[PDB]
């Protein structure tokens, strides 16, 4: 067996500097390794804002860490894949390098307040983008990456709620399905139905930490200091707590092998915040 | 030369709070690079084996203890200056006493908290809550012995307090001891400034209780724990101040005295160990 850990605090996919420190906050919370270990080559926000390149933001920085990524991979051939991140983009190459390692026995658990179908033609930024480009769908720079891409019966969403009516068309049209926070509580019965029906062999889990509710974990987006209650678009925002998603995992892991678990768009505002104040303030660092 | 010491000081047993020991040590993570030296106190990590209650103070041999091991590294340096990373509040006391030798009735402390940490166990068994009196010699004997150049009063400036407890009104009024409310901070801190330039205050030593600031803009604090109800405290005053009001008060203070000693203290990373709890849980990470 032969595990790698990513670190990968890419921050343009959401265009949201302190997701840097939230990959590096992450992995200094994370248990030892217990395999390899590697940083994706990120450029450390400078403020010099980013710019959109053919509808997308940071397109061609997020191409050239994607390719560092895959790279990165390669080098150690892994087994299973442990990605800390980052904004949800993250997973692209490590989900791919699952799908053509494990092929069509994998199952990829999107554990998120958002499915991540949109298209550059939807939005920028381009962290919506991934789960559909892990499809093949979407802008091709990143979907030529993508040998073998899922098939949407291979998905299941978990945690989503009221989505966009782009997003309702995407899942209803592709039959992909979803798990709601109200059924995650409740046992996540379609999560376990949909290991045994679509034999789900390998299970690659994505947690984007946005599924969590702000009220009880705030190092989200949705738990932004001073934010008012539009600031977002009123997109849905998170529901669960830390407990569910573990105990979801845990369920999901048991009836199936976990090969991938990427935790995605930490953003760790106090620890910003405090680390700006301590080089900030007088003798320490002087 | 100047000799400047980082004293890293996870002590938890003051507030007998265990997260305090990784807000000490992610604090330590987040600040800048030591000009210096460096030590880290023994603290023995939290177990769950409740603290108990000994003649009046919660974990009183542990403090003293520790105290004592504390007060071995700053001799060790005989530094000229001190960070202090805690911690609970009473991480100050050794530092704080050992400027006070240093500089003596030339050294000023600003005590930037909204409580002034004046009680003794006769009013509250944590001893986080004693350590200011302690420093102007008041107090529990076991700690005003190790205080060989006690503050007078009139050398101290509580900033960021309001709404005191009786006891401590009473205490703040009979020693004739300076204050400065949030809203006075806001405005200017013209009570700090006044205070710098009538006592002649040469040296500065500041003591930052992280609980000051509001917890509805920083949620690593005492008074921003999830899911807590509003009398879960006692009512006791809460944090009122942001962190850009602190940083530019310490740097007014620091422009007009010279800073010999700063303290950040009371940091309770909630979502940093609810997510470090949450990685040794999930699948192939945990
Ligand atoms: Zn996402
Ligand atoms: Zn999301
Ligand atoms: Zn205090
Ligand atoms: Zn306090």
């Amino acid at each position: 067996n032969k595990p790698l850990r990513l670190i990968f605090p890419q921050w343009q996919g959401g265009d949201n500097p302190p997701y840097y420190l939230g990959s590096q906050l992450l992995a200094w919370l994370s248990p030892d390794p217990k395999g390899a270990v590697e940083e994706v080559p990120v450029p450390k926000p400078t403020g010099e804002p980013l710019q959109e390149e053919n509808g997308i933001v940071g397109r061609s920085i997020l191409i050239d860490q994607l390719s560092e990524a895959r790279q990165l991979i390669e080098k150690h051939t892994p087994d299973s894949l442990v990605v800390l991140g980052g904004d949800c983009l993250v997973s692209l190459a490590p989900f791919s390098w699952l799908l053509e390692k494990y092929k069509d026995k994998l199952g990829i658990l999107w554990i998120d307040s958002h499915p991540d179908v949109q298209t550059p033609k939807e939005y920028k930024n381009a962290h919506a983008h991934v789960l559909g480009e892990l499809m093949g769908n979407g802008d091709s720079d990143f979907t030529r990456t993508v040998k073998h891409p899922v098939s949407p019966q291979k998905i299941m969403i978990a945690g989503i709620h009221d989505p966009l009516p782009y997003e309702a068309n995407f899942i209803s049209e592709h039959k992909i399905q979803t798990c709601s926070p109200e059924q995650v509580r409740s046992g996540a019965q379609p999560v376990l139905d949909w290991i045994k029906n679509e034999k789900i062999e390998y299970l690659a889990i994505h947690i984007d930490l946005d599924v969590l509710d702000p009220h009880n974990f705030r190092s989200v987006l949705f738990a932004k200091p001073g934010r008012g209650q539009h600031d977002f678009g009123d997109v849905a925002e998170g529901k669960l707590n830390i407990p569910d998603v573990v105990k979801l995992a845990n369920q999901a892991a048991s009836i199936s092998k976990a090969v991938g678990l990427t935790i995605a768009e930490h953003l760790p505002w106090d620890a910003l915040n405090l680390k700006n104040m301590l080089e900030e303030l007088p003798l320490i660092g002087k």
